[PDB]
Parts: C-alpha cells; structure tokens; sequence
C-alpha cells in the first residue's frame, strides 16, 4: 500500500465527519 | 482499495455538501 | 490510478481552492 | 501518481488549516 495515500485517505474521512458535526 | 475508493467517493461528496452549505 | 481516484484528486485540489477563497 | 501526492498533501494540509481556522 501507500503509506501516503493511506493517511490522506482516513484524514479526508475525518475530515468530512468534523465539517458535518460541526455544521449540525 | 475499499479505503481510496471509499474516500474518494466522500471526498466529492464533502466538496457537494460545503457548496450546498455556503451557498 | 482509475478516474475515481483522479476525479477525487482533481475534486480536492478544486476544494482547498475554493475554500481558501471562500474563506479570503 | 503525481496528482494523487499533490491531492494527498493538499488534502492533509486542507484539513490542518480548517482545524485551525475553525479554533
Ligand atoms: N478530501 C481529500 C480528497 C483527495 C484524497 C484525500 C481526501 C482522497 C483520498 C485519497 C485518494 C484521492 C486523493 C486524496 C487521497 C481521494
Ligand atoms: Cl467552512
């Protein structure tokens, strides 16, 4: 795997989530 | 890779969903 | 790698952008 | 891939400047 990729990847799911539960 | 595909998919997402809540 | 992942790669350097911008 | 490292980055640094811009 990409170690890079990896960590974007999890850090863009969190990413989401915080906006989301912020913007609530 | 389920994850690269499944944040791929959120990450169009999150762009759809911030236009929709600024505008 | 697929167009999903270019579209997203695309769709994230377009998001940054527009929220710097956004956010000036 | 070039664009998959520079969206990547992009996307690490994106979520750093909205944390800190949100605090
Ligand atoms: N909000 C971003 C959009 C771009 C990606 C991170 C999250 C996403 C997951 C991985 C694969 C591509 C490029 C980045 C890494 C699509
Ligand atoms: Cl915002």
């Amino acid at each position: 795997s990409d170690p890079l990729v990896v960590a974007a990847s999890i850090i863009g799911i969190l990413h989401l989530i915080l906006w989301i539960l912020d913007r609530l």
